């Protein structure tokens, strides 16, 4: 469990390569490649290959023949990038990706089980400003 | 079953190092580690890092593609820890999730069967103070 | 069937130790532990501790991020307690169940098939009272 | 067949001790005990022990939440019975399912498949009386 | 085929000892023995004990605390009666189900695959007059 | 295939004995014998006798406590009449189905694949001259 | 896949003896036989036996007791016909099913994956003329 | 993974035969044909000949006797091609497809995992540029 279930919240920063590193403990979960593709709210997505693989399934779910299913699979497919994690388990971030999460100095790894979020330590603290209590939010599932 | 069905209500109080001493009978039902996480109504739950492992299970269920569901996943999983029982059977309660529960001095711990949920006497209380009849609730259902 | 279907109505009375004398016949259905916890209308309920396990998975299934689910769980889990039952068949039932139920001196204890109830045999008759007829009551199930 | 389909109508009397006698060829059908219980419309069912059984299985399918699941079990379980059916083929019914039923002298039989139900001629005759036509229940169904 | 599907219209007589004669051919579909019960506008029904065993089966499926359908099994069940066939193939249909279907001299049976139904000559073609197209009466289904 | 599939439109005649020439090809389909019955908008329709067997089945499905559901059935199954297919390969039609379905002289005979159906040449003439489009009434499927 | 996956367009013509010559690789998919019936939009459809075999089976699914269903069935299936594929792997295509889909001199043939269109150019191109966007049609689906 | 799952955006141009060259790393996923077809919002989308027949399965689904479905059958299947990929992994594009998507000089490839779309540089931009965010479009999923 220690490093099969993606939990927690991690303050790491972006270093000059723009390369990002796995808490170590995570390390542990992936093998040495992910694949990155942005996420919702400007946070970028980090999942094992295998996992998006799956993470792909639920959609073939959704229509198709839906203007916005086709939107949505474009959104974040033409996105997503494959990334070796390198020796040191640092991960590159394309630079697309880094700009859509506004990726500058100072992130925020958190854990979502399945996978992995990355967020600009700003925009999470934002994003966490906002939103309504859990329970609200959780009441309306 | 005496210790593989969480059940009751035990009074007992945050250590000056910020533990809490498991009940005794209950210390079987766990390993030696948990995960704590944040409950609802202000009140972090534990489950053996198994069980919770499920509880997640429960989630990919829900949409995704729901900002909601986003937000829900986001408030318990960044915020759950993994946490080592001690010895004496105790557990290190982080800062966060002790600031987030308002615990102070004086615990309340009721058995979910699943999971456990540690309160700070006075919010427990008061909840309960509030909260229509059990026949209302659960005509809802 | 003679003693593994709970059926019927039992006079028998709360003794000065808070104890009460399961029928005998009744014995049999239980081994030497049951699972008390607090009942509808005022009434406290009894299973065999794997039949209340039974009874717990009929709650995962509601929801849980329903506050009211949560209501429910919290109102009845943290109130069951597992009691022994000794040598003469008798079960002593806990102080806060026993004010929950107003049980005095004088109990009725009914058969549900699955599980038993306590009640104060006034509460009782008076919740026969009210109630509407069974025809009545059956027509909107 | 003929003692497996619990049919037709019989016209008997309840003796002076308020037993009933089985017609017979009925005796067959079921064993040498049998669960009375109240059923609608105050006529009383008459079940052997273990289809009685499975009469209970289609309520633990309704809720348990709602408040008129809990009167019906209340009303029919903790007025079950179990009786056994002396040499003779004859069913003592008790007192209080004798009140129900309104029973006094004059009793009418009736096969239902699965129960007998146990009717006072009178009030059977009335029942009868009134209930739309065959055509028109059935047209609801 | 030729006997084991209830097909056609038949134009037989009531003799003078209550007694039908099945037309030949049918009397191969059953063996010594069927039920025959009351049927929808006057019309008695006939099965082979079997057959009318999985009759019942679909009514199970029917609620039980609707009114509706106690009044159904009951106006039904309490009226079929178990019927030896004899030897010359007849059957002695019983003197309740004569005046419920109004039977007098001269019957026409019709066969409805599953089972067989008993018409008063009149009545029946009465019953044919109104009705509307089978083609309407299709449309509803 | 070639006589495995009902297709096409045969113009045959109504012989001066009542017999309908099945096409040959056809002949093939059917063994010695057919179920005939009433079908919808006039035309009679012509089964294998096993094929009519199914074609039942799809009417258990339907109620049978409903009025509509009762007429069907009756207004079919009692004009259905197993006939067998002389040598030359032609079939006797009854009298009723004949004036049922407005047969004099001419007649003309469709596929639809499970079952044939016989219509009078005219009287098909004229259904096919009303009927919306293939494409309107597939529409409302 | 080559010539088991019917695609594209194809320009051929109607020959003097109202024969249409497969597109060679196409001639593959299909034995030496077919069947040819009635498309929508006056098109005329082109399966393997056994293909048209399960697209059948698509409508027993469809009512059969609502007249639309059997108007569908009639002006289709009345209208197939089954046509031997020629040497050259030409295949005759009826007078009706000519006359049907206005069929003169130059043909378009589609894929349409399961089955075959064929279309007169000019209805073709027309057709294509009108019907809304790609995008229109399938965010109805 | 690394070319079993079509991700990322390509920028290539349109050759002077009109032949597009695969990213390499593609060609792997790829054999040595593929099927291109029209695709939504002017794309033309690129599959392997095997995936191409389950996309076509997904569509079986959709009714048939509705006039979108035909059309949409229709627009896509007759236009949808097969095109062999030459030694340099290149594609030629047929003209009514080129027209179709618009295709001049410039293209833009996406992955979409299971299949390819091709778009005009422009068009893709300007497709982008529209399109709500992809947290809206998702909500509605």
């Amino acid at each position: 469990f220690q490093g099969h279930m993606l939990l927690g919240t991690f303050n790491i920063t972006l270093d000059a390569k723009n390369r990002i590193s796995l808490p170590a403990k995570l390390r542990a979960f992936f093998e040495g490649s992910i694949v990155i593709n942005r996420g919702f709210e400007n946070c970028l997505e980090v999942r094992k290959p295998q996992d998006f693989q799956k993470y792909f399934e639920q959609f073939n779910s959704f229509p198709s023949t839906q203007k916005d299913t086709r939107t949505l699979k474009r959104l974040i497919f033409a996105n997503a990038n494959f990334v070796d994690v390198d020796t040191a388990g640092r991960v590159l971030i394309p630079n697309n990706l880094i700009n859509d999460a506004k990726l500058d100095k100072e992130i925020v790894l958190i854990g979502q089980f399945d996978h992995l979020e990355i967020w600009d330590k700003k925009l999470y603290e934002d994003y966490l400003a906002n939103s309504e209590s859990l329970e609200t939010v959780a009441e309306r599932m």
